[PDB]
Formats: structure tokens, sequence, C-alpha cells
């Protein structure tokens, strides 16, 4: 029931957990990160909410983050994984039948195509076969059981390009293409398409919005959100898309924007308390309290 935003960046990284209700209007301020992080990617399983990798960007220095964290709303308590092989700043991870799968992103000068997969019975991480593309900033989604990394940035060239990751045969295979060359955009899977919202395109930040479908194997231009923004957060709630924050080249946005997919329409629906950049997003049962 709640949507759910951890970290982000606004001029140094954040620490805050904040979790918007979409009825009611209220953001809850509720228990920080341990260490402040941009660059990281949420999701749930089992009712728990994960933070996966990022950096630290402070004052004293800056680190990348290899670090997994779970936060229980029942509790309202964070508590530490296990952590990946590698840091991840600017990952995306998608969940497969209750595994946790941290796909790509940087650490320091590496740009990653290594792709590895947590098993939370077990709080244990596993290297899979890794992509075909070293990707950073790149979207990931899942759909019907399969794995879709989206876009990113090679660390020379930004991404158009989309590829699939088959679970069980443990191999990558390209897909169409996107229409638009996209870093740090939104990909969420909506019904049954895969989004693939703003971004950056080396010259500017993006509204445009393309969808996939696979049963045809195409990108299909939809209608654009209201605010260019890269390095977006995402997710999904009640059957319509929000996008929250990002960077439009010049703020850090605190906008908020909800997309209604039975009209194609995008509205504000609420701001932030604080316009940040490179969150995590995800969406779960809201706090006992």
């Amino acid at each position: 029931r709640l949507i759910y935003t951890a970290g982000g960046y606004f001029r140094q990284s954040l620490s805050y957990l904040e979790a918007y209700n979409p009825s009611d209007g209220t953001w809850l301020r509720l228990a920080d990160l341990q260490v402040p992080r941009s660059g990281l990617a949420g999701c749930v399983v089992g009712g728990l909410l994960y933070a996966v990798g990022g950096r630290n960007n402070s004052p004293d220095g800056n680190t990348d983050s290899s670090a997994l964290d779970c936060y229980n709303p029942m509790t309202n308590q964070w508590s530490p994984c296990a952590p990946m092989s590698v840091p991840r700043n600017r990952i995306g991870v998608g969940v497969i039948d209750g595994h946790i799968y941290a796909v790509g992103g940087s650490h320091g000068c590496i740009h990653h195509n290594s792709v590895e997969r947590y098993e939370p019975e077990r709080d244990e991480w596993h290297l899979v076969a890794p992509m075909l593309t070293r990707r950073i900033g790149v979207g990931v989604a899942v759909l019907n059981r399969l794995l879709y990394a989206v876009g990113g940035f090679d660390g020379t060239n930004r991404l158009n390009s989309a590829e699939c990751y088959y679970p069980e045969r443990n191999e990558w295979r390209m897909i169409t293409a996107m229409n638009t060359i996209r870093s740090g955009a939104g990909v969420c899977v909506l019904h049954n398409c895969i989004y693939a919202a703003g971004g950056y395109d080396g010259q500017d930040q993006l509204n445009s919005v393309e969808r996939y479908d696979v049963a045809t194997a195409t990108w299909t231009f939809v209608a654009p959100m209201k605010h260019r923004r890269s390095a977006l957060g995402i997710t999904v709630h009640q059957g319509r898309i929000y996008v929250l924050g990002g960077y439009d080249g010049h703020t850090f946005l605190d906008s908020v924007e909800c997309y209604d997919p039975d009209t194609d329409t995008w509205s504000e629906v609420t701001r932030m308390t604080s316009g940040r950049s490179g969150v995590g997003v995800a969406v779960t049962m809201e706090p006992s309290r």
C-alpha cells in the first residue's frame, strides 16, 4: 500500500526513507538508511524492502557500495544483509521468483557487465551469466519471469539497446532496441509491457516514455512526462506508474508524476519533501505505527 523512496542525492548522498500514501497525500518519515546512498535500487521480496548498491557521496569522501540492506515495516527497522561481490553505483535490480538480481552499475572506473543473484532464504549472493553489454544507469524489469536490462551507459556511449536474461538457461539475449538512447531512465513493468521513462541521452534529459510489447517485440512511443528527468525513481502502485524526482539538467526535482495507462495521461500528484535524484523506490505495506 505505500510508495517507499530510499536514499538519493541532493548535492550529497541521502539517508532518507519516506513513504508516500497515494490516497492520504502524506509522506511518512521512517528509519534512516544505515549509510547515505545514491544510485541505489529498491525492491520488495516477501514484504521486506531491500536497498541495493549505490554510492555514498559525502564531504568526507566517496565510495561505491556493495551493500544490501533490508527494511521491515512491521518493525520500522533496517538490518544488513550479505553484500554483493562488487560495489555497484547506478545499479538496476529485478526480482524473479523471490530472488534479487543485481545488474550492471559501476565501481570507480569499472563499468560492470556482471550480474548476480541474491537468495533471501540463505542470505547469499551468486554470480550469474554476465550481460552482453556493460551498463551503468541501466533500467531493469521482469516480465513473465524474464529479466530485461534496458539502456544505460557503457563508459563511452549511452545505449538504446536492450537485452533479456533467461534465468534457467542462464544466458542473455539481445532484443529490439528502444527508439531513444537512455541512461538513468525509469524502467518498470506495467500490465504486460515494459516501460522506459526519461533518462539522459548524453545531450538532453528526456521526458519521453516508451513501452515494449513482448508479443510484438516492439517499442511504441507513448505520452511523455511533464518534466524531463534523468536518474528518476519509478514504481507501479495500483495499476499506475509513479516517477519520483530526478535531475533536469538544472535542479534536483521533487515532482512526482503519475501515469494512467487507461487514459495515456501523466499528472503531477505530489512533491517529495525535498528534491533528489538517484533514489531507490518500491511498494509495500504501510508501517505498523
